[PDB]
């Protein structure tokens, strides 16, 4: 299975369907789809693990990509059995997700900690614990908890979308460090990203 903190599983969180593909809550899908295209990893139907998944070589490392197709609040129904079947320790998992607590154009690599109310991460941490890496893609916050639904299931305005796209692009350039186990350097270089 996995080997130390050499990231060998990259999960993108999101909802399935054309109606969610452009929503802020699908930021993780954007990252992983763009990473799959960057490295020529096929993302194929994986009914066994209720997702779409790939396997391929990233910079000389055998890496698996996973998009749960469970709906966001059931992400664990894909991530938990998939990571256990391939013996992937949480320390070798990167989960990319939308982060309400950061501005569009802000992106950070975080190791461990809480779901911070994220309904996707909420379905995962109870099973494998918190010690996986997260690519937190800033989406901004809508004010109140009643509006969180409408924000994350919203399609960002073009200014916000541009800022997220730039942050995601930046992050793609740092996956080489992550798959080589250089989490500290990758954290500094991702966290340092500014849009302008």
């Amino acid at each position: 299975g996995s080997h130390m903190s050499n990231i060998s599983l990259i999960v993108g969180l999101g909802n399935p369907g054309s109606e969610y593909a452009q929503t802020r809550h699908n930021a993780g899908f954007w990252f992983v789809e763009q990473l799959a295209d960057k490295y020529g990893i096929t993302l194929k139907n994986d009914p066994k693990f209720h997702g779409i998944s790939g396997r391929g070589n990233i910079e000389g490392h055998d890496v698996r990509l996973l998009l749960p197709m469970t709906y966001m609040n059931r992400s664990g129904q894909s991530v938990v059995p998939f990571s256990k079947f391939y013996q992937i320790a949480p320390e070798a998992i990167l989960i990319a997700h939308d982060e309400l607590d950061m501005n569009p154009g802000v992106i950070r690599l975080k190791t461990g900690g809480g779901h911070g109310g994220h309904n996707g991460l909420r379905d995962i941490v109870p099973h494998i614990g918190p010690n996986f890496h997260r690519l937190r893609i800033g989406i901004g916050h809508p004010g109140s908890k009643e509006r969180v639904s409408g924000h994350v299931l919203g399609k960002a305005p073009s200014n916000e979308q541009s800022l997220m796209d730039g942050a995601i692009d930046h992050a793609l350039s740092k996956v080489k460090l992550l798959v080589q186990g250089q989490v500290p350097q990758a954290m500094n270089q991702i966290n340092a990203y500014k849009p302008a």
